[PDB]
């Protein structure tokens, strides 16, 4: 029944983990990695816990990608939203995630928000009107994590147009200039010594990808607002 917010810390990182597992379910990258990224930057890392009772309920963190260019997980990342750019992308997309990705007068921070089904969605106003002032004071002091200029987001959707399965990244989505999909379903066996199988998934689980200006961000609150009010 009740929630509260903190900081990321070293406690926190087998629940943090779990659910970057659960966002990259089957991808190449080193979560392990990315997890110790986070929380190492726990000046702008927020975690949620309910009221054993220390459990990560969800979290949510801003990767600055451009700046950390190098890195494992961070290369990792880059070179998956682009190999499933290409197999959904009409050759123009693929043109111009890469020079967003590489354009150093706007760096492009990996925006992290994953939770549990448990939490009721309207959470998220809280969640993110904390990550905005955390923004304002590094880009105050010149941290890394407000230079950026695009929010890169990679959101768990389906289709039973599409379903988002935070559910107030609906209104992200809408201001984003660069979006596209790609499956996460898993592919079928033919068990029963078949020619080829077929799996009956009424939700087609898939992951889209969003590349967000920053100052459509206030824009984007405006909304979580009025829809997310109590």
């Amino acid at each position: 029944a009740h929630f509260e917010a903190y900081s990321l810390s070293d406690n926190d990182y087998d629940g943090i983990k779990k659910l970057l597992q659960q966002l990259f379910l089957k991808a190449p990258v080193n979560t392990a990695e990315l997890t110790d990224l986070l929380i190492q930057q726990n000046h702008i890392g927020s975690v949620i816990k309910q009221t054993d009772e220390d459990e990560v309920f969800g979290f949510i963190s801003l990767l600055n990608l451009t700046e950390r260019k190098g890195t494992q997980c961070v290369e990792q990342i880059q070179e998956l939203v682009l190999r499933f750019c290409e197999k959904n992308c009409e050759k123009s997309m693929v043109e111009q995630l890469d020079k967003f990705l590489n354009d150093t007068t706007k760096p492009v921070g990996l925006l992290l928000s994953e939770r549990f089904i448990n939490v009721p969605p309207q959470i998220a106003l809280p969640m993110y009107q904390q990550l905005q002032k955390e923004l304002a004071g590094a880009h105050r002091t010149n941290k890394p994590c407000g230079k950026c200029y695009f929010y890169l987001l990679i959101s768990k959707t389906f289709v039973e147009a599409l379903m988002f399965a935070n559910a107030e990244e609906e209104f992200f989505y809408e201001k984003a200039i660069l979006k596209f999909n790609y499956s996460v379903q898993e592919e079928s066996d033919t068990c029963l010594g078949g020619k080829w199988s077929f799996d009956d998934v009424p939700m087609t689980p898939l992951r889209t990808v969003m590349l967000i200006p920053g100052d459509k961000m206030n824009e984007i609150m405006d909304k979580l607002k009025e829809y997310l009010s109590v």
